[PDB]
C-alpha cells in the first residue's frame, strides 16, 4: 500500500497473509475453511496466516493453517487477468474470534463513489522498494467505469473496477495482490492489477467479487 497508513494490530481481521515460505500474496477470510484471493497468486505449497500484524514476528495472536486444496475460477485469463479470483481451503478450521474473523460476501455490487478499505503487506513505495512488515490500510473510493475505462483503454472487463486517486499518491502496490477491498463491512473487491503504484491516472484494478458470489456459495458447499 502506497501512501496509506499504519492499520493497527488485528483492526482487519479478515486480512489474511498466504506464505510459501514468505509472504508473497494477501487473501480475505470469507468463512472458518476457505479464504478467497487473486488466481494470479496461485502456486503450491501455501500456508494460510491468520491473526497476523506483523508477519516477521510471532506476536500471539496468529493461527497458521495450511491449504488442503485452490482452486482457481474455470475462465481465469492470466494475460487479460480477467476473473482474477481463487478460492483457497483451509486443511483445518480456523478458530473465530475478534482478531481471527470472516468478511461477508456482497448480496449487491457496490457503486462509484462508495468508500472502501483496502490492505495488505505490499510495497509502501511508488518509485522504490520498501516492505512493512504491519499491515498497512487505504481508504479509497470506487471509481466510475467510465472513467476507469479512460485510464485504461481496452483493458478493463465487466468483472473489473478501478479504486483510489487518479492524482496518484494513494494506492495499492506489488504484494498486496489478492487481499480485500471492503465497503461497507462487504467484499467487493481482490487486489488485482495496476500500472505501477500510485502513478497519476493509473489507479489500482480490483476483481469485481459481486459477480463471483454465485460461484463462491456453489463451490464452497461441494468442496
Ligand atoms: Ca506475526
Amino acid at each position: 500500500i502506497v501512501g496509506g497508513y499504519t492499520c493497527g494490530a488485528n483492526t482487519v481481521p479478515y486480512q489474511v497473509s498466504l506464505n510459501s515460505g514468505y509472504h508473497f500474496c494477501g487473501g480475505s477470510l470469507i468463512n472458518s475453511q476457505w479464504v478467497v484471493s487473486a488466481a494470479h497468486c496461485y502456486k503450491s505449497g501455501i500456508q494460510v496466516r491468520l491473526g497476523e500484524d506483523n508477519i516477521n514476528v510471532v506476536e500471539g495472536n496468529e493461527q497458521f493453517i495450511s491449504a488442503s486444496k485452490s482452486i482457481v475460477h474455470p475462465s481465469y485469463n492470466s494475460n487479460t487477468l480477467n476473473n482474477d479470483i481463487m478460492l483457497i481451503k483451509l486443511k483445518s478450521a480456523a478458530s473465530l474470534n475478534s482478531r481471527v474473523a470472516s468478511i461477508s460476501l456482497p448480496t449487491s455490487c457496490a457503486s462509484a463513489g462508495t468508500q472502501c478499505l483496502i490492505s495488505g503487506w505490499g510495497n509502501t513505495k511508488s518509485s522504490g522498494t520498501s516492505y512493512p512488515d504491519v499491515l498497512k490500510c487505504l481508504k479509497a473510493p470506487i471509481l466510475s467505469d467510465s472513467s476507469c475505462k479512460s485510464a485504461y483503454p481496452g483493458q478493463i472487463t465487466s468483472n473489473m473496477f478501478c479504486a483510489g486517486y487518479l492524482e496518484g499518491g494513494k494506492d495499492s502496490c506489488q504484494g498486496d495482490s489478492g487481499g480485500p477491498v471492503v465497503c461497507s463491512g462487504k467484499l467487493q473487491g481482490i487486489v488485482s492489477w495496476g500500472s505501477g503504484c500510485a502513478q497519476k491516472n493509473k489507479p489500482g484494478v480490483y476483481t469485481k467479487v459481486c459477480n463471483y458470489v454465485s460461484w463462491i456459495k456453489q463451490t464452497i458447499a461441494s468442496n
